[PDB]
């Protein structure tokens, strides 16, 4: 069940890259193994630099639902969450995060050094309770291809 | 200058918990003296865990500015901004944070025990040198005196 909803959020990301949307981010909530939220990044699209790929699943979900707290949904990230994306995970109130690639792969190809203590468990002040599985394998190979794939398809932001 | 901006963001706290949008937050965004954003936390009107005081005025200044970063503009925030707004003030690149009370004066009447390791300097992987001046004396009383004023009209989240 992780692979499959990774590899989607993967594709989310390539999708917005295609588009124009964003940068090659993508995040898919699901509820029991039934997706309720599938996005990618949409800064450039909305002019909103918060509209990371999570909180934009994070909003799209909490509507879906609507409510505010989705403590019964788990979240799957193409990349290691940003501090504002895991601290906007933390108010959700979601149970769980699988995210497939590093942050170390965003930053190579040109995207801020801008690492969530919290979630690497280096937090004094945030401490995180939810549940976080970085992906191995072939989920850790998709997700960390998409930064060289999309390498120069985008604009940076 | 901070003074004023300062209590514009009180006053938009307690407009916003009065008309029932959210908690008692605010957050002003100021461009060389002209307000380009005057919001308040809209969680509950929007049903968006993320729509928090400070996120809301970013949001509402980058669509207005046309620009996805707010480099020549500055943000007073009614309470230290919590770990996503502080993510979010860093990635739209705003150039210096005024904020009123301490995150302690909101944990008090019950939210989060959830603080900005990047705002405190105590992180290991997150750093800061975003311009933040904690307001003391008068805005800062005022400021501090928001959640015990208002605890009573709203529900947490
Ligand atoms: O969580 C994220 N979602 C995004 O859409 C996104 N777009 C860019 N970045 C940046 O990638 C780096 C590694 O997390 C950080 O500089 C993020 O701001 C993002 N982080
Ligand atoms: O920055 C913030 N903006 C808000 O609107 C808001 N509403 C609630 N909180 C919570 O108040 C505590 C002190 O920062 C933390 O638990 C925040 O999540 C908020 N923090
Ligand atoms: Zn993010
Ligand atoms: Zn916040």
């Amino acid at each position: 069940s992780d692979h499959k909803f990774l590899t989607q959020a993967v594709e989310e990301a390539y999708k917005g890259v295609d588009c124009g949307d964003g940068g090659p981010f993508g995040a898919v909530i699901v509820h029991n193994n039934e997706v309720v939220a599938s996005c990618h990044n949409m800064v450039l699209k909305y002019t909103d630099p918060t509209a990371h790929a999570e909180v934009t699943a994070i909003r799209e979900a909490c509507k879906k639902l609507n409510k505010i707290e989705l403590s019964e949904c788990e979240i799957y990230a193409s990349c290691e969450p940003c501090p504002m994306c895991f601290g906007a995970i933390h108010l959700s109130r979601l149970k769980r995060l699988v995210y497939g690639a590093k942050a170390e792969a965003a930053i190579a190809i040109g995207f801020d050094d801008f690492i969530a203590d919290a979630l690497r468990g280096t937090g004094v002040y945030q401490k995180s309770s939810l549940e976080i599985k970085k992906a191995d394998g072939n989920g850790a190979a998709i997700a960390e291809q998409v930064f060289q794939n999309t390498k120069e398809k985008f604009r940076l932001y």
